[PDB]
């Protein structure tokens, strides 16, 4: 794979050209932010083809990770958003919503305060943004075929190169060997936290009676090949 | 105020393997077959037991002390489940497609069904062991991960503002940077290249955003239950730790 073969500096290359734009809101609060994901979701798919090795694995594959990754990149997007906001929520530039409009909100909060005191970098997010994708469905493959383990290794192997990635970026940026290490943990143990949330998020969208919103196998699939 | 932050990387480690609970045993003989409710006994019986030597574990770990007894408590509160689970994991790690709750109960994915919605989670537990057992995990490696889920499953939802607050977020945060650099010595110890490394590192706590994935499924299934009574109170986790 193509994949593979990528330098660091060209890994960030093509996740910085795959980011999609920042969506706007029509601008009731769950009709517009229902609306709102649902147009970002087009924009993730067509993301998702683009992050180095994805379109190298089967679209039963495809359509597994995007299932369980789907809210915890539209999470990290919006906590990415909101890092220069402290104290609000920015669902879109004109959709700017602050704690007193609770828990999930509060944790999205802490995540948003999380980066902006690491200093997130936007090339460190898109590699975090990546690392989802790839991550959050791979321990959960339910078949065990030949082909099913070519794909579990190929997905870590491109985690591998992520790692490598963001790596570089930080030696690049002159921090030490201890400083990379360190780094690179505080960044992947914040998405064990950003998995919580989506897993909160999920609970409450049922909650709510909401389970209508979530996208289906059948719709995903749908979407990776039009 | 603590000497926690000045550990070397193989004190840490000395430290670790030295605070690692007891294997307990399930209720000896019980009536097999198991029903839905008495599969939830056991399994019930043997996490309130486990509980009690998992506080004495945490009270081990360095830096977690350094910490006020409310903070001490969020942090068992939000990682309690996942502490209980990678212990499994690693248990059923030499033992292909079974799960050894205890030397005397291991099951296989077959009798998961045994209770609703179980099997799920028996299969995202199988999962992990194969994962740790391709890696091939270490024991200093693991008893590194299990401080990793301690100090920070809940280290993000002290939403709390304040000097103190500041000041416990980021003791948490050195304590957890102190064994990222005990993680790597021993990667490095062991001959890996500073590659393989960071590589080996990032898989790792990669596989901690799956045991949290686990851990809120479980959670759910308990609720779904009715054994919302099964999970420690505030009150409960505070009194263990004083005692
Ligand atoms: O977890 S919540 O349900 C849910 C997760 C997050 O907020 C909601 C949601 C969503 C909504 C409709 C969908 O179809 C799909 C996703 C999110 C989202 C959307 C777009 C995006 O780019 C990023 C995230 N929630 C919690 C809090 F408020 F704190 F964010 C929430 C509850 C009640 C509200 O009234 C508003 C929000
Ligand atoms: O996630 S589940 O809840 C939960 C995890 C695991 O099984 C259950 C349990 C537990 C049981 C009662 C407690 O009070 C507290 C913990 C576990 C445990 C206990 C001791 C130990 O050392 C390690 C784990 N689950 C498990 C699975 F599905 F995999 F079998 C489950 C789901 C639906 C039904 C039945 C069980």
């Amino acid at each position: 794979s193509l994949a593979l073969s990528l330098t660091a500096d060209q890994m960030v290359s093509a996740l910085l050209d795959a980011e999609p734009p920042i969506l706007y809101s029509e601008y009731s609060m769950m009709g517009l932010l229902t609306n709102l994901a649902d147009r970002e979701l087009v924009h993730m798919i067509n993301w998702a083809k683009r992050v180095p090795g994805f379109v190298d694995l089967t679209s039963h594959d495809q359509v597994h990770l995007l299932e369980c990754a789907w809210l915890e990149i539209l999470m990290i997007g919006l906590v990415w958003r909101s890092m220069e906001h402290p104290g609000k929520l920015l669902f879109a530039p004109n959709l700017l919503l602050d704690r007193n409009q609770v828990e999930i909100f509060d944790m999205l909060l802490a995540t948003s305060s999380r980066f902006r005191m690491m200093n997130l970098q936007g090339e460190e997010f898109v590699c975090l943004k990546s690392i989802i994708l790839l991550n959050s469905g791979v321990y959960t493959f339910l078949s065990s075929t030949l082909k099913s383990l070519e794909e579990k290794d190929h997905i870590h192997r491109v985690l591998d190169k992520i790692t490598d990635t963001l790596i570089h970026l930080m030696a690049k940026a002159g921090l030490t060997l201890q400083q990379q290490h360190q780094r690179l943990a505080q960044l992947l143990l914040i998405l064990s936290h950003i998995r919580h949330m989506s897993n909160k998020g999920m609970e409450h969208l049922y909650s709510m009676k909401c389970k209508n919103v979530v996208p289906s196998y059948d719709l995903l699939l749908e979407m990776l090949d039009a």
